[PDB]
């Protein structure tokens, strides 16, 4: 890999996220590092109308601008959302919605909180010479006290950074199927599909950390966005930058690179149709940092591992190969499992059958790839 | 240039030389698309798709042949769910060709619909294979019905396509000289990139010769048009064999086009940027492409950029010439809003707004990338 942005050690996770800013930009700061007490103080509307409007060029690197998205990004969700409670504000105020606008700009992103922001750049080790564990780590931003935000953010960052294991794998996939080393590309998936396999391990302990009814209730309030959103129909508007309001998706997983990145390695055609499933997929990319959708790009513009793999006539290349496939199975499967926890049980307490149905179609356009 | 993106030196992004006779164990599909006129004609091409056996896409063997199976198959479809042209629609496409159909497609990566990419650029053949490709030594391999015009608007895009295969050539060349800091060769692409974005307007000239306004725009269109927010398919179509549901596709489109988002995006003119319909559009037609060009598309979308490039310089002359580019592609789509004044606009009038908005807001997006046009 060369200049998509990718690590070998926590792959599309930002490495070392800077935790502070310049001090030109402390207003920023005080409010998302306070967003707990301003938003249950009633305070954070106000101060955030009283902010003056800052300029992103003190911001030159790229850390730099990162932590700025997130930081702005937090503090127009808070605004947006307010306590959480349904009232909601249409107008985010120009003296932040045109930094946020212009920076986002900058960075080819969308102004609008996103997965490359509140998890990818949104994290810290508590002792920098102990290992990437959750008791070692934690978030630098939250919404609300006990929105679980940290459960949920670092556990899947922690997941994200198991399959980084996997990715560094991928360029040495792609040479043994051009000089024809048939033993080289069996280790490759096999240790491809260890990776996911491990990964799904990972994955148990989002029920330590992240609890139903904080989730459904407070967490993912303040994570939605404004596409299609009914309390939003127009989308919001960027006051001061855009003439009208402009509708935005919220973050989403699907806005995580490394799942999308393993269906294109392994030609799983989770964008092909005009179904609903490949239309979101194919839009999320949109909302993954550009170095991430060139990535992306490139894995596509490689010749097809499923089609060299089905051409050899050879049952240890289909077995490791069918081995990733039940892999990104296992980890769907296991998926939809926390969604009926986390979404679906919660929702029934207080439709999104829909919900289910996209997962169970990308679920079952993974199935149908196995090979025998 | 690097082949593995299925690009032609001389026909750029058009399949060269497409194949006109499948095997002959596919003689009934083939029978029914040359003879789609005649059979439209006389109400029997629906009774000869329903009277088809199932075939095997298996001997279709070469990219060449399932390129022209996909063409005859999507000739076929569209006069099936249209049949005659005024309103008798059917809504389920029989198993028989709708299981071939969606098999080729999936091994593809196209939609199960006509599209672009079959019957301009995989729909043509040398009358004599010793001459130019001009117009008159040039046919298409299908139609629609008699007096559809179809020759004259496939092969006038196709000519236009073909005009700007001389600019996508030069590409590389534009990457490698930002690369190797090589002022003068740089210069000298984006002037010859400019040249052939010229010649293709005047190619477009030809419409006006061989494409009537009336022909186009209550036939060939049509037969072109697709099944996606369309009411007479509300919910699309059922690929009867192959999917329990209808499925929503859309129909052939110059926005499938790879020329001209190519160059939009080779010169930092943000065409798919952004969340208004416009891009939408734009980004949804990249699926409608063959996928070895929008990998090219996207790839194009990761190298650096040239606007900004030469905006770092300081040097008139590249400028200059980029502002040639850029002004090429404004006299292209400023053409354009003219012929689709002249085939579509003034035969609906003996709604269409829509229309006329994308191209000017895809017109004035290229307008504004200008470095110089006070
Ligand atoms: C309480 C925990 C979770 C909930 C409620 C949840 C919910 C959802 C939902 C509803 C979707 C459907 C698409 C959408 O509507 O956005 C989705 C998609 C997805 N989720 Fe989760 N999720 C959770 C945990 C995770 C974690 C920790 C990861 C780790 C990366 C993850 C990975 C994915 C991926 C990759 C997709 C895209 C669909 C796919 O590629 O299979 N999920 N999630
Ligand atoms: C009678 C002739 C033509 C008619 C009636 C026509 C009509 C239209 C219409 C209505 C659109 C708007 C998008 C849509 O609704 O599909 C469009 C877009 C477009 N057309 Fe045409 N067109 C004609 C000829 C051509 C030709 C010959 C070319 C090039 C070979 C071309 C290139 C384009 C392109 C590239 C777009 C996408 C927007 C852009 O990039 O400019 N058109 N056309
Ligand atoms: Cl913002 C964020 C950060 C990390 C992971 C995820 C996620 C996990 N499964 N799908 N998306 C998200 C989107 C969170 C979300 C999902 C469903 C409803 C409301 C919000
Ligand atoms: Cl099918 C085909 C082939 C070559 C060029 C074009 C075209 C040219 N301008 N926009 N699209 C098309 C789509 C033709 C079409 C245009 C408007 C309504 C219905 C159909």
């Amino acid at each position: 890999s060369k200049e998509y942005h990718i690590d070998e050690e926590v792959g599309f996770a930002l490495p070392n996220p800077q935790e502070n800013l310049p001090d030109f930009y402390n207003d920023w700061m005080f409010i998302a590092k306070h967003l707990p007490d301003l938003i249950e103080s009633g305070q954070l509307r106000e101060r955030v109308e009283k902010l003056n409007m800052l300029s992103i060029d003190h911001l030159t690197d790229h850390k730099s601008q990162r932590l700025a998205r997130l930081v702005l990004g937090c503090i127009t969700m808070a605004y947006v959302w307010g306590k959480g409670h349904g009232d909601v504000r249409k107008v985010l105020p120009r003296n932040i919605a045109v930094p946020y606008c212009q920076l986002s700009k900058k960075l080819e992103l969308p102004p609008i909180l996103v997965y490359a922001d509140c998890v990818l750049a949104n994290w810290k080790k508590k002792d920098p010479n102990k290992p990437l564990t959750y008791e070692n780590m934690d978030v630098l931003f939250s919404f609300r006290d006990g929105d679980c935000s940290k459960g949920f953010f670092l556990v899947s960052l922690l997941v994200e950074i198991a399959a980084a294991s996997a990715i560094k794998v991928i360029p040495t996939v792609f040479k043994a199927m051009q000089m024809q080393e048939r033993d080289t590309l069996l280790k490759a998936l096999l240790e491809i599909a260890s990776c996911l396999e491990k990964a799904l391990q990972v994955f148990h302990q989002i029920h330590d950390h992240v609890n139903p009814k904080a989730f459904f209730s407070v967490l993912r309030i303040y994570l939605s966005g404004w596409k299609g959103n009914p309390q939003l129909s127009d989308g919001l508007v960027y006051e001061g930058f855009w003439e009208d309001p402009k509708e935005f998706a919220g973050g989403s997983a699907g806005q995580s690179s490394v799942f999308q990145c393993f269906d294109v390695l392994l030609g799983i055609q989770q964008t092909a149709g005009g179904g609903h499933a490949a239309q979101f997929l194919q839009d999320m990319r949109r909302y993954m940092p550009p170095a991430h959708r060139n990535f992306l790009c490139s894995l596509e513009s490689n010749p097809s591992v499923r089609e060299f793999v089905l051409s050899k006539g050879d049952a240890g290349l289909r077995e490791a190969y069918d081995a990733c496939v039940k892999a990104l199975v296992s980890l769907r499967s296991y998926h939809l499992q926390i969604v009926t926890k986390y979404i679906l049980i919660p929702a029934s307490q207080q439709g999104g059958t829909d919900l289910m149905n996209f997962l169970k179609t990308v679920r079952s356009t993974t199935e149908k790839s196995l090979l025998k």
